[PDB]
């Protein structure tokens, strides 16, 4: 990174009574760190190599020293000087380095040389740092024989010394779940860099979907705050924390998260064993990432029940959707061959040897759209493979907006276990209204 440039020099010597031009070659090495953050102080250490001219009249010169020198360097507007450094000067971009250039006189030749110079710098945002050599890179006035002799050299090197790259000072963060459902508590915490609240007399308003949740938090003294939100609805909720200082100034970017909120997650029970997947329109999705779909469309979901033992007894196995969201008939296949027994809560023998769920019986009940299917063959699960239910439904154009998700239904083993189970994997999203604007940030002048 030793860059070099080559340079045009005016001289004006004896009161202007001796001008003369001259070429020459500038050539100097920026060490920087290839990467930084906004707000961190750097070094900048710039090695310049020694430059020989050769002008005849050298050789007939008795003494010579520079009186002042200049290095210009633009550096442009991103940059300031992290802590007054005498000899530097930092004006409209342009970093001046002073007084920096010995000159040894030495025969024919004019040896102009300079022990390397430590800058520290800090970037004032995030962006990049550019440094170009300016058109006049060099000024100096020498003491000769008696005599005053000023210089100007320019240059017309397009090329940077170095590129800085400045990535963005550390920002608020915010700590959710994961997941929620509705009707329960969900802690938030923020966290304030230490150097926004260098003070320690801030505070944190928190919105959701970008309304003020409350009054704003306290931050304390470990640069945290917390606050607790009780979630109405589903949906993919917007949590934001806006930090404010001592006189409510907003100086630092909002942070955001999204929290998933469900209806309810219906896990399996502890007794169950196994594990379950699932897709939705040929997808496992997330209830971080639910499929977009919009009201009065049909989609397809498919349901896995993955045995962790073989053999397992499984009797039945059904997809049951949502409220309102409505079974499409004869869409209902098995992984297997099978004949469907039980529609809706309601059990109903096809065939002897056919055991009743008695979901009358259960707390949580399959609601109309739920099919459920017994293996004509066996009960057994011979082996580890998914058992796979796969279905159509349809989306009434009235369904709410909020995060919906698929359930199986299931009944098994020898202890004989039945349950309701949510799969992540074939959650969906109704969008609701786009969210109302946040209230302009209060930036200081």
């Amino acid at each position: 990174n030793t860059v070099t440039s080559d340079v045009d020099c005016s001289v004006s010597a004896a009161w202007g009574l001796y001008k003369f031009n001259q070429k020459s070659n500038f050539s100097a090495e920026f060490e920087m760190p290839e990467s930084v953050k906004a707000g961190t102080g750097f070094d900048a250490l710039i090695k310049i190599k020694d430059i020989s001219v050769s002008n005849d009249n050298l050789s007939g010169y008795k003494n010579a020293k520079l009186t002042k020198s200049s290095i210009r360097i633009n550096v442009g507007k991103n940059v300031k000087l992290d802590g007054n450094q005498p000899g530097l000067s930092l004006s409209n971009g342009v970093l001046s380095i002073n007084d920096h250039l010995k000159a040894s006189l030495e025969g024919n030749s004019l040896r102009i040389s300079a022990a390397p110079i430590t800058v520290r710098l800090q970037a004032l945002t995030e962006g990049t740092l550019t440094f170009i050599p300016e058109k006049t890179i060099l000024t100096n006035t020498a003491s000769v024989d008696g005599y005053t002799a000023n210089t100007t050299c320019t240059t017309n090197a397009d090329k940077p010394f170095a590129t800085v790259k400045v990535d963005p000072a550390d920002g608020l963060t915010i700590t959710a779940p994961e997941s929620a459902s509705i009707k329960q508590d969900v802690q938030i915490t923020a966290t304030v860099p230490e150097k926004l609240n260098e003070k320690m007399d801030g505070k944190v308003q928190f919105f959701v979907n970008h309304i003020a949740a409350g009054d704003p938090v306290p931050v304390t003294e470990d640069n945290k705050a917390s606050t607790s939100i009780i979630f109405d609805t589903s949906g993919s909720k917007t949590i934001t924390a806006r930090f404010i200082d001592a006189e409510g100034y907003n100086p630092a970017p909002d942070g955001e998260t999204i929290i998933p909120v469900v209806t309810e997650l219906d896990t399996k029970k502890p007794e169950d064993t196994d594990s379950y997947t699932g897709l939705i329109n040929g997808s496992a999705t997330s209830l971080l990432k639910p499929a977009k779909v919009m009201p009065g469309e049909k989609v397809s979901v498919s349901a896995s029940l993955l045995p962790n033992k073989a053999p397992i007894r499984v009797y039945e196995i059904g997809i049951n959707a949502p409220e309102d969201v409505k079974y499409i008939d004869g869409t209902g296949k098995t992984n297997y061959s099978s004949k469907l027994a039980t529609t809706g809560s309601v059990f109903s023998s096809p065939g002897s040897g056919y055991y009743d769920p008695e979901w009358k019986n259960e707390s949580k009940k399959p609601n109309e759209s739920y099919r459920g299917f017994h293996s004509d063959t066996s009960y057994s699960v011979v082996d580890t493979s998914p058992q796979t239910v796969s279905a159509e439904f349809e989306i009434p154009k009235t369904l709410a907006p909020g995060i919906y998700m698929f359930q199986m239904g299931v009944y098994k083993y020898s202890n004989s276990l039945k349950d309701l189970v949510s799969i992540p994997e074939t959650a969906f999203e109704i969008a609701g209204p786009d969210l109302p604007a946040l209230p302009e940030r209060k930036i200081k002048p």
